[PDB]
């Protein structure tokens, strides 16, 4: 029966929005408590039911330059290769999916603004697993490392996804295959034993449950690669989606959102606590995040917590608080927009970034709350 | 007497903002006319008198690692090093200042859309040069390489400029020691006989008339550095700005304007043909444009035509042109906006963007035209 009998269990205070496949965001209130999300509150995509995997006998599977295969234990990709911890962001296309179907409705699990989290993620570099298959620095022209899960679809279609050979080689862009986050093992939902972790780039390609590494002259011809995960014009409708016409999302745009306080809330007079995260895609840094109580016609500065990374591996979020003055029986629109390290900037207005998918959601947030008397 | 009188003579129909220093853009009918900009036409901003430089007395001077010098003339520049060609959109960090200025006054030349062309540079890696120096590939830590022009004021400081040395080193970065401009020797005006081409990075640090490459552990010191070039808050004063708190401008966001047709003008009934630029820095592709003409509300998307570069390395504008229908006695508010290969987008509008230099002025560029009978 059940496809999901096996699926681990959850945390209980979870934001759900889909239990089979799991897919579930932490409560806003506790995603900005900690600049490292906890294990159990990471937001979790799942497209498929979690694969249940004995340890021993896992064998990751890399095709070499020639197509011969190298095959590989757990116990081998944590001892032939020097473990290297990258503090990144994982952030889904869809974060903020639901603002976007307040103004037409969209296809997509409703995420609400916390379809982002931040771990400490613990592996081997994607660059070296590869230079020891045998690949050089440098391929000639076009090419696409290609990743495959162990999750399948009923008919047997792996969840695949591809990053461009150039990243995957770079020491600077930081791609794991990652056995560790937080300092534990991978949880299940998470991706146990080995997932890739691409830095800067959308979650979708950071394949969880990995079972095989290929490397290719096109991307990875998985649907989720070819006909999913790209984002499209305010005008383009179901009948007439064009994939052949967009790029495959890779690196996202500068975002950010409120979570401190929540929306409809009571605030009491005098001081107020604004608190929030941001992020750009890319390794850029988020180097001001601008905060609004008035809707978007004053602002002030926000101060920015953060790990102060080199010049384009800014891979984990700032998180930002602002505490300023609020009077009795008023009512505000408090409002944040954040700036990276190449000036990029988010837009005022939801409507004309609205797309069909519903993915890349990076209009301005706005929390409208009031003041007790 | 005059400081200035030994500057070259200028094509009449520049739009010129200031003569002495000169700084001049084209007329924004010939500007998208062609994907590489006349080097007549190509937008020109001088802090200083331009240099008179003698070509074979002529020298580049290099520090080397350990604190000797190597000096380079004109003829040793083209032979020693192999010629490499580079297309690549030069855009001032204030281009679209104007349009600021009508929100709030600001400081600074008052350039319309055109502070921004593009040219094939051909000339020495500046990779290879300071390989010939003798550094290595990394250095550790966080480096600089300055550049020092031979304009000066009357006191004696050049302008100067810098760029992280991971970039000089990169052979991907393209940045070039360029004596060629669309296929003829550098113009005077332009940084005769030799200039940095930095693709994807404000204009500002493409260093002209180049007399001095130094390798050091800090930015350059220079005013232009270090207390200028730099963007800022809606909210921030003269009396209040810290150019401690934010990085110097190096690559820039996503932009895009209409140059045909022009504001105020008067249509033909039945179809007209809009035209335009767009551009991201970063070596980002642009990989839409959206033009509106009722004033953002409906959207199409534009051709785009361009010289497909590489992944990461679209240094190039892309031009785009979109024919619509055009009904008798209607006005019409013309709006573009572009899209880069990281997705990132422009803002609605610029009172959010707002800032006392004028720099990175990037909201949608909007144009009102009215249709004849
Ligand atoms: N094998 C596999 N990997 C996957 C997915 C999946 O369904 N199967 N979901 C992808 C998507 S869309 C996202 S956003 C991230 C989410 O990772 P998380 O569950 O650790 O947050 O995993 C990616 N990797
Ligand atoms: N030596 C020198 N180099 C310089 C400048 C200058 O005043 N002196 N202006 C800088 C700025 S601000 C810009 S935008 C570009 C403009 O180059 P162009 O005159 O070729 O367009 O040159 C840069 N390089
Ligand atoms: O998260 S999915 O629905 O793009
Ligand atoms: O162009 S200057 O005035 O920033
Ligand atoms: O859908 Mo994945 O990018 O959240
Ligand atoms: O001022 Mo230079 O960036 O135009």
């Amino acid at each position: 029966q059940d496809p999901f009998a096996g699926d681990p269990p959850r945390h209980p205070g979870l934001r759900v929005n889909s239990q089979k496949p799991f897919n579930a965001e932490p409560p806003a209130e506790l995603l900005a408590e900690r600049f490292l999300t906890p294990n159990e509150l990471f937001f979790t995509r799942n497209h498929l039911p979690v694969p249940a995997v004995e340890p021993s006998s896992y064998r990751l599977r890399v095709d070499g330059p020639g197509g011969g295969t190298l095959s590989l234990s757990l116990a081998e990709l944590r001892s032939r290769f020097p473990k290297h911890e990258v503090t990144a962001t994982l952030q889904s296309a869809g974060n903020r999916r639901s603002e976007m179907s307040r103004v037409r409705p969209v296809k997509g699990l409703p995420w609400d603004i916390g379809a982002i989290s931040t771990a400490r993620w613990g592996g081997a570099r994607l660059r070296d697993v590869l230079l020891h298959a045998g690949f050089p620095e440098e391929l000639q022209g076009e090419w696409h490392v290609c990743f495959e899960g162990l999750d399948a679809d009923p008919g047997g279609a792996p969840y695949g996804a591809s990053i461009p050979y150039g990243r995957a080689l770079s020491p600077a862009a930081d791609v794991l295959l990652a056995y560790e986050m937080n300092g534990t093992e991978l949880p299940r939902d998470h991706g146990f034993p080995v997932r890739v972790v691409v830095p800067g780039v959308v979650g979708a390609r950071s394949v969880k449950w990995l079972r095989r590494v290929a490397v290719s002259p096109d991307e990875s011809p998985s649907h989720w690669q070819q006909n999913d995960y790209k984002g499209f014009s305010p005008c383009v409708d179901w009948d007439t989606v064009d994939y052949r016409t967009a790029p495959a999302i890779q690196e996202l745009p500068v975002q950010s959102a409120v979570t401190q306080p929540r929306p409809g809330a009571a605030v009491p007079p005098g001081e107020l606590t604004v608190k929030g995260y941001a992020w750009s895609g890319g390794g850029r840094e988020v180097v001001r995040v601008d905060v609004s109580l008035d809707g978007g016609r004053t602002w002030k500065v926000a101060r920015l917590m953060g790990d102060k990374a080199p010049p384009g591996r800014a891979w984990a979020w700032a998180l930002w608080e602002l505490t300023v003055p609020v009077e009795a029986g008023t009512e505000l629109e408090i409002v944040c927009k954040a700036v990276d390290s190449s000036y990029n900037v988010q837009p005022d207005s939801v409507a004309p970034i609205w797309n069909l998918r519903g993915v890349l959601s990076t209009a301005w947030h706005r929390v409208r709350v009031s003041v007790q008397d």
